[PDB]
Formats: structure tokens, C-alpha cells, sequence
């Protein structure tokens, strides 16, 4: 049989698994203590790094030296591989399953923004996701983010922990703070704090500025002198919010209390369609409890001197 770790580098190996591999896995499903029968020969099994040749090859593939990744990874499988993953709107989504309503709109929403994941595992994931085949790509963000399935999900902390796998080097964010005392002080952010704000979902109200404390005492303005990147992502906690054709690339929805509600997705397309897992409703306005919306971008600079 072969033994691997990424499913690129095949190993040939020929008493139960876990004795003589440590723990041996098959299609998702633990055959650590299982036995190697006859139909259980000549094909693929992963098994956890217990040599410097797969430690190597697996922080190649992962990016993580976690020992737990692979385990976590395998458990979320088991169950992504039976989630549906229906075309809606040209659109990979997944039907409600598990909790994964916040899993779907992050899928969606990773489809409509421009990103390059570091770590090999995840861009294989993402491209065979955008193609139809997202159980993969869905296994591997619950393990990146520490989450199990069932587990309640936020979407903004989701694309965070992604973002922090992504090439965001070359995205730069300046902002420049005044204050009535202190004065003008500007800060260059780089990488996942250039491309995300908590506080408003308009990137047209942080261009024309936004009210945040000082460390002096009063209340100053932020706003946006100068944005480098391929897109943005503007979260506040849910309120009621209309989202207009054309002026945003796509939206989180977020119904009922902090952590136990769900989500919807909303996408400006040639309409407003809202993808709710399975299913798609359209409609040219929009006024809904919206917590994330993504722009569009690639080099922008303020006419405010
Ligand atoms: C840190 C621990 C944690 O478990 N976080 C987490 C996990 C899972 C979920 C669904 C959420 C969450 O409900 N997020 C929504 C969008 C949300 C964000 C911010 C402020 C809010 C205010 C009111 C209602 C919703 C609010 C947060
Ligand atoms: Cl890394
Ligand atoms: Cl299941
Ligand atoms: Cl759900
Ligand atoms: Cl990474
Ligand atoms: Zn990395
Ligand atoms: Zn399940
Ligand atoms: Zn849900
Ligand atoms: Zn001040």
C-alpha cells in the first residue's frame, strides 16, 4: 500500500495499522485500530508525521507542524464529504447542514474576491471548491480555524484566519487620525489589517471618516488616506442596512441572537440574489440585518489634503 501526508508524495509500505504506521487514516474515516483487509490493499492511506521525511513534506503542504491538524482535519472530512454542494447562481454553495450556514457564505464569498493561499493544501482546496468539489476546502478551513463541525462560526473570524494563510503582503492601508489636541498622527497597516475594518460596512463612510476615541480623552477622526489591495471587507455588529446593485461585491446577512442566528449571502450580480444554502431568491433592493460587505478595489488615494 502507500502511505502519505499531502497526497502528492506516495511512500510504499506492506498486525493492525496503528502499530505499524501510528494513526492511519482512510477516505476521512480512523482505521488506527482496524485491520488491513483485502480490498484495503494497494490503494492511498494518510497517516500522522512520525518521520523528519513527513514532518518536511507535511509543513510543505499545511504550513503547520500541529500534530492535532491532521486529526482535526480528517474529522471535519467525515462529514464535508456528505454535505451538498449545489450550483446556485454560477456559485458553489452547500445545503444547511451542521451549522455550516457560515461556512457556505464564506464559500461564497471566496469565490467572488481575489486571493493566493500560502500553504499548498488550501489552493488545490480552493480551486477544486470553485470547480464543484468544496468538501476538501470546507474540511480544511474548520481545521486553519480551530473549529469543529456543529460548532457555531462567524464569518468575519473565519475570512480573518484565512486572510492570515493568504498573499496579502503587498496590500497597504494609510490612515491618517485628527484630533482637536493631538493633532494628525497617519499609520501604515500591511496584510489582513489593511483589508479589514470592524466598526462600519460603508467603505464610502470610511473614506469621508469615521469617529473613534483618542488615547487623550475626546472623540478624533480615521479616515482612509490611501488603499492598495484587490478587494475590502467593512464589518459592524448586525443592523438594519440597504445594500444597492452595483456599489458592493457581495454581503453577510445575520438573523437572530449573537452566535445561535444564521447567515444568508447576498451578491450584486446583473440583480440582488441571496443565497441561502440550497436555495436563491433575486430582488433589485435590498434592506436587511447585513454585518459584512466586501468592495471591490485595487489602488485608490483621498482628495482630502
Ligand atoms: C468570540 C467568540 C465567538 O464565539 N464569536 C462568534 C461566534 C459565532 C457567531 C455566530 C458570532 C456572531 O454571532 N457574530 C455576529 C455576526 C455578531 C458579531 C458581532 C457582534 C454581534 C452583536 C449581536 C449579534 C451578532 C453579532 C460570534
Ligand atoms: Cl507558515
Ligand atoms: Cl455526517
Ligand atoms: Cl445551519
Ligand atoms: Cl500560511
Ligand atoms: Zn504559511
Ligand atoms: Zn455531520
Ligand atoms: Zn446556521
Ligand atoms: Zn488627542
Amino acid at each position: 500500500v502507500f502511505t502519505t501526508v499531502d497526497n502528492i508524495n506516495l511512500h510504499t509500505q506492506v498486525m493492525t495499522y496503528g502499530q505499524q504506521f501510528g494513526p492511519t487514516y482512510l477516505d476521512g474515516a480512523d482505521v488506527t485500530k482496524i485491520k488491513p483487509h483485502n480490498s484495503h490493499e494497494g490503494k492511498t492511506f494518510y497517516v500522522l508525521p512520525n518521520d523528519d521525511t513527513l514532518r518536511v513534506e507535511a509543513f510543505e503542504y499545511y504550513h503547520t507542524t500541529d500534530p492535532s491538524f491532521l486529526g482535526r482535519y480528517m474529522s471535519a472530512l467525515n462529514h464535508t464529504k456528505k454535505w451538498k454542494y449545489p450550483q446556485v447562481n454560477g456559485l458553489t454553495s452547500i445545503k444547511w447542514a451542521d451549522n455550516n450556514c457560515y461556512l457556505a457564505t464564506a464559500l461564497l464569498t471566496l469565490q467572488q474576491i481575489e486571493l493566493k493561499f500560502n500553504p499548498p493544501a488550501l489552493q488545490d482546496a480552493y480551486y477544486r471548491a470553485r470547480a464543484g468539489e468544496a468538501a476538501n476546502f470546507c474540511a480544511l478551513i474548520l481545521a486553519y480555524c480551530n473549529k469543529t463541525v456543529g460548532e457555531l462560526g462567524d464569518v468575519r473570524e473565519t475570512m480573518s484566519y484565512l486572510f492570515q494563510h493568504a498573499n496579502l503582503d503587498s496590500c497597504k492601508r494609510v490612515l491618517n487620525v485628527v484630533c482637536k489636541t493631538c493633532g494628525q498622527q497617519q499609520t501604515t497597516l500591511k496584510g489582513v489589517e489593511a483589508v479589514m475594518y470592524m466598526g462600519t460596512l460603508s467603505y464610502e463612510q470610511f473614506k469621508k471618516g469615521v469617529q473613534i476615541p483618542c488615547t487623550c480623552g475626546k472623540q478624533a477622526t480615521k479616515y482612509l488616506v490611501q488603499q492598495e489591495s484587490p478587494f475590502v471587507m467593512m464589518s459592524a455588529p448586525p443592523a438594519q442596512y440597504e445594500l444597492k446593485h452595483g456599489t458592493f461585491t457581495c454581503a453577510s446577512e445575520y438573523t437572530g441572537n449573537y452566535q445561535c442566528g444564521h447567515y444568508k449571502h447576498i451578491t450584486s450580480k446583473e440583480t440582488l440574489y441571496c443565497i441561502d444554502g440550497a436555495l436563491l431568491t433575486k430582488s433589485s433592493e435590498y434592506k436587511g440585518p447585513i454585518t459584512d460587505v466586501f468592495y471591490k478595489e485595487n489602488s485608490y488615494t483621498t482628495t482630502i489634503k
